[PDB]
């Protein structure tokens, strides 16, 4: 050193850092990004978990995003922005266990709390480096210490052969917690308070942040959970150890494929073969399932998290959760026959009944049959209009509104303080069309404070709101509370509570206090839908 600014310059556990200087609205932030945190998952490394990272010589750059954990791309609408911004935006390695912190400029005196990112997609894609999580504006504007990671997604991440040594599941779990403990030790080094950690986390990602809750190695880890539109409970968030074991032989025979030998093989395999043929794996046609998803191992997971919820002790626990308008919209131009982003997509009514066998794939004759009676508006039973908006509430109802309410009231009823939110608010610059109303993952943006960037295009209102939206989540990882005990007279946000079953809206408009998270419908899905399985 001698020559640079005195407050990129920081030492942690491993080795010396230089970070950026970075550009937000308000003002500069300090930004250090690839940090590695654990030996790379490569060559016999893969499948297994991860080590952590082998102490370095001299001054580790870190200025710039590392390489995203390989993954498959999406090519069903090309050149359009609206699934561009969740592809890959670095190059695809394994070699990809790196993590990023922002923090205020200059670094706080007085210790900060933290808060850290989970990307979500589907667990077979993401990376922490895409725009919509730029930790910029959260550092910047509320003085947040914002930390996220990479950790390996597909195969790479979660192919499992339960029981043995060489590929025992849950790695990309494991990525997690690794980096969990990497800021346990290394935070305070950027000014961040380590007993004053939140996770948060948005769809496989909010699933994750559930994951650590049931998980006991992770719970020293943090203090306080965001999940937004996922739950580590629900139908596609977990395999079966059969299950898991199924996928992974059948993946191995794809490319050519004793525990032992067959993993050695995959090891020998490129990574792009293995992406090739993920795909192929699953036991229906669907939408809202992956193939390669966290197993209940008796490990990571000692029971499924359906049991863990029902028998849990949650009572040193925060928690925030919540889900958008519109859950179902996205996945169905993924494979409902009758359904693109180009037309209004208004279907059939046998589209809907086949979009019904697709979007539940698990379900028998007869609970398809309960599914289809359940969502018919009998009154206009053949309604084009309808019948496409019940096929977005039965995908979104199923795999994420139900498993989200089933967790909030587990929670409640078992000592945690929860708040509740539904967001409905759809961005003024959103490229999917009007009839997919507010589609998962598009609160992200306003949670980030994108709309406080100038040149992005957002109305004021939506400046406003995004900062309203910054001030609860950084209140909620304060205080456990995301209302502002100063300003007293705008509304308040009440606790989720099995009684009364509050939540609010999130809009341009002040909240409002809401009852019943599609009480009568999760009822269907929570209470009746397993019993209907059993015959």
């Amino acid at each position: 050193e001698g020559r640079e600014d005195p407050q990129l310059l920081v030492r942690v556990r491993g080795g010396q850092l230089r970070g950026i200087r970075l550009k937000a609205p308000g003002g500069p932030v300090s930004a250090f990004l690839g940090i590695p945190f654990a030996e790379p998952p490569v060559g016999s490394r893969r499948f297994m978990p991860p080590e952590p990272k082998r102490p370095w010589s001299g001054v580790l750059d870190a200025t710039t995003f590392q390489n995203v954990c390989y993954q498959y791309v999406d090519t069903l609408y090309p050149g359009f922005e609206g699934t561009e911004m969740w592809n890959p935006n670095r190059e695809l390695s394994e070699d990809c266990l790196y993590l990023n912190v922002w923090t205020p400029y200059p670094r706080p005196a007085s210790p900060t709390p933290v808060l850290i990112w989970i990307y979500g997609g589907g667990f077979y894609s993401g990376a922490a480096s895409l725009d919509v999580y730029d930790g910029r504006f959260l550092a910047q504007v509320e003085g947040a210490v914002l930390v996220s990671m990479n950790y390996r997604v597909g195969t790479f991440g979660f192919l499992a052969l339960p029981g043995s040594r060489e590929a025992p599941g849950n790695v990309g779990l494991l990525d997690q917690r690794l980096a969990l403990q990497w800021v346990q030790e290394n935070i305070a080094a950027f000014g961040g308070d380590p007993m004053s950690v939140t996770l948060f986390g948005e769809s496989a990602g909010a699933a994750s942040v559930g994951m650590h809750i049931l998980s006991l190695p992770s719970r020293s880890l943090f203090h306080r959970a965001v999940l937004q539109s996922g739950t580590p409970n629900g139908p596609w968030a977990t395999v079966s150890a059969g299950e898991a074991r199924r996928r992974a032989t059948l993946l191995a025979r794809l490319v050519g494929c004793n525990d032992t030998e067959l993993i050695a093989c995959l090891r020998t395999r490129p990574a792009q073969d293995l992406v090739d043929h993920e795909w192929h794996v699953l036991p229906q046609e669907s939408i809202f399932r992956f193939s390669f998803v966290p197993v209940v191992d008796g490990d990571f997971l000692s029971d499924t998290p359906e049991a863990l919820i029902n028998t849990g002790d949650f009572q040193d626990l925060q928690v925030l959760v919540g889900v958008v308008k519109d859950e179902g919209s996205y996945f169905l131009v993924y494979g409902v026959p009758g359904f693109s982003k180009d037309n209004e997509s208004l279907i059939s009514r046998a589209q809907f009944l086949a979009g019904v066998r697709i979007g539940v794939p698990q379900a028998s004759d007869l609970a398809a049959e309960a599914v289809v009676l359940h969502y018919t508006d009998w009154l206009h039973p053949e309604d084009p209009t309808h019948l496409r908006d019940a096929m977005s509430a039965v995908v979104g109802d199923h795999n994420v509104v139900c498993p989200v309410a089933q967790l909030a009231g587990r929670l409640a009823a078992q000592g945690a303080r929860v708040y509740a939110y539904i967001f409905e608010h759809r961005a003024s610059t959103l490229t999917w069309p009007l009839w997919m109303g507010v589609p998962h993952g598009y609160e992200i943006e306003f949670i980030f404070g994108l709309p406080l960037d100038p040149s992005l295009n957002y109305t004021t209102e939506e400046r406003i709101f995004a900062q309203r939206l910054m001030k609860y989540w950084t209140n909620f990882a304060r205080t456990g509370d995301p209302n502002d005990p100063r300003d007293s007279k705008s509304p308040q946000w009440p606790p989720y509570t099995t009684a009364a079953q509050q939540y609010v809206s999130l809009n341009l408009k002040p909240l409002e206090v809401r009852r019943g998270l599609r009480a009568q419908t999760c009822a269907f899905w929570n209470r009746f839908l397993p019993k209907l399985l059993s015959a």
